[PDB]
């Protein structure tokens, strides 16, 4: 008999592959997994945010907290489907709550696989917020496009006013960091900000972040006034074919949404939903009375 609880501030390489093996076992049974931020896990973070639960040399539970907002934190938590309703989740949370009360936390955000937990979550005071589709296009075949009607080019530092017009109309979350954020993106060769123009009028954009064997798509936008014309599909088509020409076949795209109709164009250019996570909110004091402290 042996139980062991490790609480640290950085996931080492072998711990990471134990965590990924446990997560894959949960994907086997749950149809999906919570959202993990691997770059944050393997980073030396200021506090002890990771909790690993072992039983006879076996990783059975894992929790990590991410401090994104001010009074809110995101929690990714998994327990071996073969060892559930044994209190492993309350043990992991008991471990982390001293850190949470010290940071003055008031609200917890849990990422969860869809459907399977809906009824007991809502019956315990959790509130659904949104969902996230982690998409991948893995085919080697390019997109065969009709007559191109857009001119598409890499944005230089001289397209900032157009980039800021696009952001103002589509990405209000960057309002007051926008010029300085663009100045760094445009002077980083691992980022390509594609500008789409129809008859010399700029109609939208899309970002590609190049990695050594992947390409990460983000910040796709067509102005609402221009969204009927087929330009969103042409722009994204062009970016896909650019990544394939560049020798990257793992194309990533993450979409936060509460309705699946925001997936129509992407799935139709060959992206598929590799994982879906739901995000539920609960007041911290309510969680520690429904779960014994
Ligand atoms: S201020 C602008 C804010 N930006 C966003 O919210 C970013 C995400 N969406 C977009 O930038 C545009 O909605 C995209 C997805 C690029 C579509 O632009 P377009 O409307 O120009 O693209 P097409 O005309 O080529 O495509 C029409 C086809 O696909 C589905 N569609 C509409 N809206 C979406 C969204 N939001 N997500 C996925 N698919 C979407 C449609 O089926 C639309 O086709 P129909 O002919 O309308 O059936
Ligand atoms: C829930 C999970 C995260 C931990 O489960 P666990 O170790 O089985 O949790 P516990 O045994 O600590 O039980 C704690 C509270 O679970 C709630 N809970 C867990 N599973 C539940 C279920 N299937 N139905 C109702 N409540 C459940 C209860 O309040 C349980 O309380 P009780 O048994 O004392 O009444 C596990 O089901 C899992 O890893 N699921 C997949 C990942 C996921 O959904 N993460 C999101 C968590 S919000």
């Amino acid at each position: 008999a042996q139980g062991m609880i490790i609480c640290n501030n950085q996931i080492d390489d072998d711990q990471l592959k134990a965590i990924q093996d446990l997560a894959s076992l949960c994907r086997e049974h749950d149809g999906g997994t919570p959202t993990f931020y691997n770059h944050l896990l393997i980073q030396k973070r200021p506090t002890e945010n990771n909790v690993l639960y072992f039983q006879d040399n076996q990783l059975l539970g894992f929790l990590s907290v991410y401090f994104f907002y001010e009074d809110a934190c995101e929690v990714s938590l998994i327990v071996s489907p073969l060892h559930r309703r044994q209190g492993i989740a309350k043990q992991l949370l008991q471990t982390i709550m001293p850190l949470l009360t010290a940071k003055e936390m008031t609200t917890l955000i849990f990422s969860t696989p869809t459907e399977i937990n809906d009824d007991w979550l809502i019956n315990q005071g959790f509130s659904y917020r949104n969902s996230e589709y982690h998409m991948q296009r893995n085919g080697y075949d390019p997109i065969f496009m009709p007559t191109p009607k857009l001119h598409i080019r890499k944005a230089t530092e001289d397209d900032i006013p157009a980039l800021c017009a696009i952001d103002e109309a589509c990405f209000p979350e960057h309002q007051e960091n926008m010029i300085s954020r663009f100045s760094m993106l445009l002077n980083d060769a691992s980022y390509t900000l594609f500008l789409a123009s129809y008859n010399h009028i700029i109609v939208g954009k899309a970002h590609i972040h190049w990695q050594s064997k992947e390409a990460i798509f983000s910040d796709i936008a067509i102005f609402p006034q221009y969204q009927g014309q087929g330009w969103g599909g042409e722009l994204l088509s062009y970016c896909i074919n650019q990544a394939l020409t560049s020798g990257k076949n793992k194309l990533m795209l993450d979409v936060e949404t509460s309705n699946q109709n925001a997936l129509h164009l992407y799935t139709r250019l060959g992206f598929k939903t590799a994982n879906v996570s739901d995000y539920w909110v609960i007041p911290l004091p309510q969680l520690l009375t429904n779960w014994a402290l």
